[PDB]
């Protein structure tokens, strides 16, 4: 196994009982890249809830947290605002590659995603947009990068 | 019509009577994408003038403001410095896509543009470099993105 | 000659006597693009040493400083943290183009580089990752951009 992962669904409707159509796809793509999926957390578009969810993964030593949702242009979308202050160092390369690949694939919500990416504690944290198309394209870009970052951290033999 | 737009020409020479060769091209490309062009404002490379021009569009409820000029490497180029503090949220995807497309087209002043992009109030604000080549390539990248952001805002039915 | 350049090797091992395998390649690529190479400085992954090295080039009026190393994900990698506060204006276009080209070439440490770029005083400063592959790909992207920025500054006839 490459490492442990957690998925955070950032969606007001999912947090009140609607069918989450994105999370299972993220889970299966993580598993197919070789990650153990420790769990899925659903939160509202709420800064402190999102922070609590990520910080909980960070304190439990999770290797990869993928948040899904809350990267659009409306004031309610606060995943990036919630994430950025938790980052000890940003990895613009991840966020830029996700936007760039989504734009080339014609997935607008991915090209325009305000998502950030970085290391918090021992955890790689990456925001992706909420749609199935964004999760598909974002995950294809992200997972080899995440494998390399995580493999590099454990080859430090720290 | 997709929405209302304003063009802000940021150019010391144009502000003192020289022929503006970029503004008419921006106007015609906006019109061809379906925007009403409310007007054109000419300002110097001057932070408070640029801010006044943009804030005036913001308070009038304009949907898209394209600023043209003042994104180069010299100290006089202050469009990005003027713009960034007005943004309630940045849209790095727009600025990155404009740079990336300009670089692939060999338009140096576009690849290297310090331009930013984001939402201020109800207005999408985007900096592009001053040349005809930069306006051509920047507008081709920008206008479908702007249509999608604006169509999304009005489909909120707010 | 296009201008004067300095190379700063940011590497703990090189700073204690190991063979620097990257610096000669950077020197030869600079020379081949037409820069005079004023010198090479070796420093540790140490914020104040890196700053001293860059600020020394800035005060001596150097046109281009390329730093090599210290852009990875581990806490010891501090080239970007050292560089960013010295920049009077950032040139995201350079850093983004370096990441983007490295990603397309399959050079992971380049796609993921946290390197920044910008103008400090009269000096263009650009961080690249430490490997030979990163220096090869980064330099191919950087040197035409650097020539254009420097040629533009001296054509100001300031």
């Amino acid at each position: 196994p490459v490492g442990r992962s957690l998925v955070v669904i950032v969606n007001d409707r999912t947090a009140h009982g609607d069918q989450d159509t994105s999370g299972p796809l993220v889970t299966e793509l993580l598993a197919e890249a070789g990650f153990v999926v420790d769990g899925v957390v659903v939160v509202e578009n709420d800064l402190s809830e999102i922070q609590n969810a990520v910080n909980t993964a960070v304190i439990g030593g999770v290797d990869l947290v993928v948040t899904v949702g809350g990267t659009g242009v409306t004031p309610r979308d606060v995943a990036p605002e919630a994430t950025q202050p938790l980052l000890d160092r940003e990895l613009l390369g991840i966020a830029e590659a996700i936007r760039s690949s989504g734009l080339a694939a014609g997935v607008t919500e991915a090209g325009l995603s305000r998502g950030v990416a970085g290391i918090s504690g021992s955890t790689l944290v990456v925001n992706i947009a909420g749609s199935r198309a964004a999760v598909r394209d974002g995950m294809a870009t992200l997972t080899p990068m995440a494998i390399q970052i995580i493999e590099q951290l454990s080859s430090l033999e720290i």
